[PDB]
DNA sequence: ATATGACGCT
DNA sequence: AGCGTCAT
C-alpha cells in the first residue's frame, strides 16, 4: 500500500524535567535553567536543559561545573534523593497528568515519561462527520507547521508558517472523506485542542508531529520545537527524506543505521529506495529490510499500542569510580535502599492501577565492564516487603562474589538494578 | 564519573 | 531465561 491508512501523532514535552520545576518555582521561568542529578562530582549531571540555556550550549551529559562556564547565569534545579539515590517522582506524576488529559482524546501508547503516541484514525473520521464539509479554516490551526510548505512562486518565521498553512488548506479537497491529506489534517486540529488542553490544565507546554505513522509522527514533532506542532504528509517524504541523515530515524540511531551507512555506502533515508527488498532484507535481515523497503518510502505499520501505563517498574543507581561496592554489608545496604524505594512505587502502582507484580529482576554490573548490565537473574515477588525483597535479590546475586573473603565482594559492582515485572490485574 | 524503560535474539 | 539493542 502507500502507508496512508492511518492518523498518528506523537505529543512530546517541550524540556519536561525543566517545566516541572519552572511549575514548581516561578523564579526559574522564562530563564536559562536545567535540571541536575547530584551534587559532589563536577557540580552535578545535567539531564534537562531549558531553551534559553540550550542556545549557550548547555547539553544533557554536561557537568553542571561546565555547563556554568557556557552560561554563568544559568540555574539549576537539582532532582530530589532519596535514600541516598535520585527520586523521579515528582516527573513521574507529572507524567501521568499529561497522559490522562491525552487519554480524553483518544487511546495512547506511553512511549516514554515524556511522550505518548496517538491513533487520530477514529476520532477523525467522527469530527468529518460532525463537520458537513465546511472548510478547516486556518484559526484552528494556530501553532501547526505543514512540512515542505511554502514553496514555489516573509522573512520571519511566523510569517512562513502561516504562508505554509495558507498554501496547504488552498489545495485541500474536502469533499472526499477518505483524502489522506484531510484526515491529516483534521488530525492536526485535534492536536491543536489536545495540547491547548495539557497546557490550560497543567501549564506543560509541548510539541507535537502528526503523521500516518509513528516514524514520521516523531520525526515530525522534533522538526518545530519549542511549543508548536508539525504535519508531515505522505507527499512530503521525498522532499523530507532526500537529505535526512538515516541515524535520525526512530530505530536507525545506533548499530544497525551505522550498519546500513557502511555496507550501502549511503546517508539520506531517500537513498534506500534505489534497493529490492530481498536485497535489504539480504543486508539486514528478513524484518529489518522488509521495514526498510517501507519506511524510506514513507510507509510503517508499527500499531499505535493501547499501553497507557509503564509494564515495569525499576530503580537503578550507579556506583562509579572508587564508590564501586567492595563490601558484603555495602551490597547489602544499598540492596535495601532500592528496595524500599520499589516497595514504596509498587504500592502506590497497586492502589493506582489495579495490578500487582510477580516477578523481580535483579541485575549488576562489575567493574571494568562497559556492558549496561553484567548479569540478570530473576525470582519470585510475592510481597511488596523492602527486607524480603532485597534479601532475595542478594541470594540470587551472592554467587557472582568472586572472593575468598566473604565479608568483601570482588570485583566491585558498579551498578545495582531491581524491576519488578510481569503485572497481574489485582 | 554521560536513571530508567520497551523490545529483539536465542 | 539471560543477554543485546535502542531509546528518553
Ligand atoms: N537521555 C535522556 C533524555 C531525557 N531525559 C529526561 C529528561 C527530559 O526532560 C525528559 C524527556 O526527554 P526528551 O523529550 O528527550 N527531552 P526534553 O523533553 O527535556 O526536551 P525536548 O527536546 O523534548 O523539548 O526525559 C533523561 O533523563 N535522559
Ligand atoms: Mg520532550
Ligand atoms: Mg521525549
Ligand atoms: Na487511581
Ligand atoms: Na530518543
Amino acid at each position: 500500500g502507500t502507508g496512508q491508512d492511518r492518523v498518528v501523532a506523537l505529543v512530546d514535552m517541550d524540556c519536561f524535567f525543566v517545566q516541572v520545576e519552572q511549575r514548581q518555582n516561578p523564579h526559574l521561568r522564562n530563564k536559562p535553567c536545567a535540571v541536575v542529578q547530584y551534587k559532589s562530582w563536577k557540580g552535578g549531571g545535567i539531564i534537562a536543559v531549558s531553551y534559553e540555556a540550550r542556545a549557550f550550549g548547555v547539553t544533557r551529559s554536561m557537568w553542571a561545573d561546565d555547563a556554568k562556564k557556557l552560561c554563568p547565569d544559568l540555574l539549576l534545579a537539582q532532582v530530589r534523593e532519596s535514600r541516598g539515590k535520585a527520586n523521579l517522582t515528582k516527573y513521574r506524576e507529572a507524567s501521568v497528568e499529561v497522559m490522562e488529559i491525552m487519554s480524553r482524546f483518544a487511546v495512547i501508547e506511553r512511549a516514554s515519561i515524556d511522550e505518548a503516541y496517538v491513533d487520530l484514525t477514529s476520532a477523525v473520521q467522527e469530527r468529518l462527520q460532525k463537520l458537513q464539509g465546511q472548510p478547516i479554516s486556518a484559526d484552528l490551526l494556530p501553532s501547526t507547521y505543514i512540512e515542505g510548505l511554502p514553496q514555489g512562486p516573509t522573512v520571519q518565521k511566523e510569517g512562513m508558517r502561516k504562508q505554509g498553512l495558507f498554501q496547504w488548506l488552498d489545495s485541500l479537497q474536502i469533499d472526499n472523506l477518505t483524502s489522506p491529506d484531510l484526515q491529516l489534517t483534521v488530525g492536526a486540529v485535534i492536536v491543536e485542542e489536545m495540547r491547548a488542553a495539557i497546557e490550560r490544565e497543567t501549564g506543560f507546554q509541548c510539541s507535537a508531529g502528526i503523521s500516518h505513522n509513528k516514524v514520521l509522527a516523531k520525526l515530525a514533532c522534533g522538526l518545530n520545537k519549542p511549543n508548536r506542532q508539525t504535519l508531515v504528509s505522505h507527499g512530503s517524504v521525498p522532499q523530507l527524506f532526500s537529505q535526512m541523515p538515516i541515524r535520525k530515524i526512530r530505530s536507525l540511531g545506533g548499530k544497525l543505521g551505522a550498519s546500513v551507512i557502511e555496507i550501502l555506502g549511503i546517508e539520506y533515508m531517500g537513498e534506500l529506495t534505489q534497493f529490492t527488498e530481498s536485497q535489504l532484507q539480504s543486508h539486514f535481515g528478513e524484518k529489518n529490510g522488509s521495514w526498510l523497503y517501507a519506511m524510506c518510502r514513507g510507509i510503517e505499520h508499527d500499531p499505535v499500542k493501547p499501553r497507557q501505563l509503564p509494564k515495569t517498574i525499576g530503580c537503578s543507581k550507579n556506583f562509579p569510580g572508587k564508590t564501586a561496592l567492595a563490601t558484603r554489608e555495602q551490597v547489602q545496604w544499598w540492596l535495601l535502599q532500592l528496595a524500599q524505594e520499589l516497595e514504596e512505587r509498587l504500592t502506590k502502582d497497586r492502589n493506582d492501577n489495579d495490578r500487582v507484580a510477580t516477578q523481580l529482576v535483579v541485575s549488576i554490573r562489575v567493574q571494568g565492564d562497559k556492558r549496561l548490565s553484567s548479569l540478570r537473574r530473576c525470582c519470585a515477588l510475592t510481597r511488596y516487603d523492602a527486607h524480603k525483597m532485597s534479601h532475595d535479590a542478594f541470594t540470587v546475586i551472592k554467587n557472582c562474589n568472586t572472593s575468598g573473603i566473604q565479608t568483601e565482594w570482588s570485583p566491585p559492582l558498579t551498578m545495582l538494578f531491581l524491576c519488578a515485572t510481569k503485572f497481574s490485574a489485582s
